[PDB]
Formats: C-alpha cells, structure tokens, sequence
C-alpha cells in the first residue's frame, strides 16, 4: 500500500516504493523509491508517468519543471506524477562511487592526451574509479540496476497507483525505459509517448557516431546563427567557426604538455579546464535557449574568462552553487554498463576515435594520436543485463514517437526506426533541441493531448 505524505511547489504528494533488487530472489533486500503525486484537476481518466531518462536524472526533478508547462486540459484529466528510479537522488540505496574531490580532480584535466601513456592514465582512473562504488556499493547490487529490473518495478508502481492499464511519457532515456515495460507488459499499457527515441537493436559504436555528427550538425547550426548575430565571438564567418572555436579553446591547454592545463579566469576558484570548456558547450547544443549563454562564455574566452562556459558544465553535471553533485553522474554509468555489453575490443575504439575526429571535428583536440582510451563500461565487473536488439511488442496500443530532426543527442533517425519497431505514429518537430514536449510548443501539445486524453495518433506523417 502506498502512503502518501506532504513534503513541501504545487499539490504535491510524496511516496516511497518497496522493490525486490534481484527480481529473481525478492526475499532479501529491498529499494524504496522516491515518489511524487500531483494530482488531476477535473474528471481523471489515471496517472500519467514520465520520465526524464538520463539515465540519472531525478522523476522528482523533471516532474517539477513538467508541472509549470503542463496543459491546461492535461493536468485535469491526469495524475502527473514523476519519480526517481531505483537509486536515483532520494530513491534509496543511491550510488556514489565518486566523491566531490573525485569529480573536480577529473574535470580538472584537459584529456586529450591519447599518447600511451595518456591512455595509460586515463584507464588507470577507470579503474580505481570502478573500486570505489563496489567498495561503497556492493557487486551484486549493481548488476540488477539495468532497466530489466527498472521496468518490473515500473510495473509494480502503476499497480500501486490503482491504474489497471499505464500512461506514459519518456524522454531520451525515459524512451529506452518505455521499450523495456513495452517489451514486458504491453497489456498493461493504456497510452505511451517517447521524445527523444533510443534505439536497442543498433550498434553501440554507430550509434556514438550518429551523436558525434548531430553535434557537430548542432555545432554548425549554432554558429550560422551567431553569425547573423552582431558581433559573434566566432566571426560572422560560419565556415571558418569551428577554427574560431579552437582558436578560442585550444589554449586551455599547453602545447608542449598535453596533461598540463591552462584554465581561463573565473571568479569561481576552479577556473576553466578544457574539458569543462567542451562540456559547457554540449550542454548548450541541447536546447537554444542555451545559445546565448554560449555567445556568452565565447566572449569570455575571447577576453580570457571563463565563467558562463563554466556555469553550463556545471548544469551538465549537475554540481550545485555549494559544489555538491548530486549522484546523477555516478548513476549514469552503472546503468549504461548493464543494460547492453561493453565494447571490449581495443582496435573498434582506436578506429572509432579515428572517425569520430573527423566527424566532430569541433570537439577532437589536436592531432589522431593513433589511440584511444576503451570506454569505462569496458571494465565493469557485473555483466551487461540487456541486449542489444530489435523491439518485439506486437500486441501494443498505437503510441506517439517523437524525434526533433536536429537533435543532437537522439538524433531523429533514432525515433524513425523505434517508431517503425513499434509499428506507432511518429512526431516530428523541426528544430535542433533535444527533446521538445511542454517547453512552450503549442502544436505537439495539442497532438499530445490528443493522444493522451483521446488516444488519438497523428497522422500519417505529421509534422509540426
Ligand atoms: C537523455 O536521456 C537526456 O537528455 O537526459 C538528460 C539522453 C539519452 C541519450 C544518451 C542521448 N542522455 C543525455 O543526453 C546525457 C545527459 C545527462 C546530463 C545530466 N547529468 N548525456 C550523454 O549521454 C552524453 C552525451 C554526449 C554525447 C556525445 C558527446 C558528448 C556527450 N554521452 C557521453 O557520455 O558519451
């Protein structure tokens, strides 16, 4: 039974859930997940669950920024309600493996050094990393933490919502949850729409490419526009941009040592590290709303500052004004390592670091070394739980894929093919934004309502 607690933003109600860690043995030790109701407000047809994906990002947290950019006629039909899967934030056990010191320390560095010795580091890092979780973390929890097990508790909270079939909204990652529970109780689903589409049955190294490119693709995209702008740090030449770019951050690193950084001034204490110059820059490819702080920390750089480039990493990694992280870092790895096995083969990273230099160009530092590291899942000790593989859920009601053309992170060939492994109705948005749902777009919404409430798909290739 679910008891139902006030907490503090709403009219919010707040839960925990007792779940088996092995489903296979549900007799010995149990999670509690973090829960959050809101309620509808009119005539309800059940709960509607999303998820942001992540993997690691808080079902609290996205549930709250949902709430101010939720339809009007949504919120009366519907329990919006959000939570944070098995380890995540509040959702008890969470997972640390890496202590505040353990993430600066990292992001301090340049890595960009793919010498032997550079790779030689790099992996030597990995591995003491991987010792802290077991050590703080114990081996057999990690393995049942793949989305296997997410998805039966995702059953065994709708039961505990008194929904007899379930509604469901996942983004990014929260695409790849939706397939597994799809996959495992297609009976138990009322409606479904995934923004943001991961695709099991691809291949691990094509698909980092595909990200690779819809970066650079965003990358580009950026700068045409900064370069209309006035004044774009990047010139108003958008050819020669990425060259700006490096203009811009190769001195973050010393030439004739690449272990060596040279962080641009901050106010903050830390400075900027050329890693976190990259990462600044992910994070504002996400959405455009970002892309002004990114002319931002341009001009900073230009100038030699680095603060807003440093503000985005930081909103990347989710590292408070105190410097807390919350674990959503951590998370993401112990996840991605047992959902689908780890590329254990060297050459196939070499070579994909070959290609991916010339694909992403903005983000390759320097010269191809000949080497490249393997990835952290390539040592972990508790095996891959999933399988890469096509999506078998015949008996499925008609749901909504949604995939924005320019999306950097899924990029929408992703949606293509997960639609059509689902035989569903996709959505297209035009735009370079990761995902797109409630963030202040008329038209999917109405579709997306349409769906929800009345159940009713796009058309044969709708676009809006
Ligand atoms: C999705 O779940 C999402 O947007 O959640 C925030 C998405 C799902 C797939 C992986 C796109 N996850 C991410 O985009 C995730 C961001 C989470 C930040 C919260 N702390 N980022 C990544 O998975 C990394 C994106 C990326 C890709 C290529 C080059 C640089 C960065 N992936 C790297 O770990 O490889």
């Amino acid at each position: 039974p679910v008891e139902w607690t006030p907490c503090r933003p709403g009219g919010a109600l707040c839960g925990k859930l007792a779940v088996p860690v092995d489903y296979d043995r549900p007799d010995g030790d149990v999670a509690a997940l973090a829960l959050i109701r809101f309620p509808a407000t009119g005539d309800k047809i059940g709960s509607l669950v999303i998820n942001p994906g992540g993997p690691g990002e808080s079902g609290i947290e996205a549930a709250l920024g949902v709430f101010q950019t939720l339809p009007k006629r949504v919120h009366e039909r519907f329990d919006l309600v959000g939570f944070d899967p098995r380890g995540v934030a509040s959702s008890r056990p969470a997972i640390w493996c890496n202590s505040d010191a353990d993430n600066d320390r990292l992001r301090a560095e340049p890595q960009v050094d793919y010498s032997r010795e550079g790779v030689a580091h790099i992996e030597n890092e990995t591995k003491q990393f991987v010792g802290r979780c077991v050590d703080k973390m114990g081996k057999n929890f990690l393995a049942h933490v793949g989305t296997v097990n997410v998805a039966k508790d995702l059953d065994a909270i709708r039961a505990a919502l008194g929904d007899d079939k379930l509604t469901y909204l996942g983004y990014s990652y929260g695409t790849r949850i939706g397939s597994a529970y799809a996959e495992e109780f297609p009976q138990r689903v009322r409606a479904m729409i995934l923004d943001g589409a991961v695709d099991p049955n691809a291949d691990p190294i094509e698909a980092e490419l595909r990200q690779a490119k819809g970066f650079q693709d965003a990358f580009n995209n950026y700068a045409a526009d900064c370069a209309k702008n006035a004044g774009c740090p990047l010139g108003a030449d958008p050819a020669k941009a990425v060259e700006v770019y490096h203009s811009l951050v190769d001195p973050l690193v010393d030439p004739d040592n690449p272990r060596i950084s040279r962080p641009a001034r901050t106010k903050d204490p830390r400075g900027l590290s050329y890693s976190d110059a990259i990462v600044g820059t992910i994070m504002a490819l996400y959405s455009p709303n970002l892309w002004q702080h990114l002319t931002d920390g341009l001009s900073e750089l230009v100038d030699n500052r680095g603060d807003t480039l440093l503000a985005l990493a930081d909103m990347y990694m989710r590292r408070d004004s105190h410097g807390r992280y919350n674990n959503s870092g951590d998370a993401r790895v112990a996840i991605n390592c047992v959902d689908q096995p780890p590329v254990t083969d060297r050459d196939k990273v070499i070579d994909e670091d070959r290609r991916a230099r010339e694909i992403a160009p903005f983000m390759s530092y320097g010269k191809f070394t000949g080497d490249a590291p393997l990835g952290t899942c390539a040592f972990w000790p508790v095996p891959p739980t999933s399988q890469p593989h096509a999506v078998s859920a015949p008996g499925l009601v008609p749901t909504v894929v949604v995939s924005t053309t320019h999306d950097p992170a899924t990029p929408y060939k992703a949606g293509v093919d997960l639609a059509n492994q689902l035989r569903g109705s996709l959505l297209t948005f035009d735009g370079t934004q990761h995902t797109v749902v409630f963030q202040g777009d008329s038209c999917i919404d109405e579709y997306v309502t349409a769906y929800l409430i009345g159940g009713t798909t796009p058309p044969s290739g709708a676009k809006c």
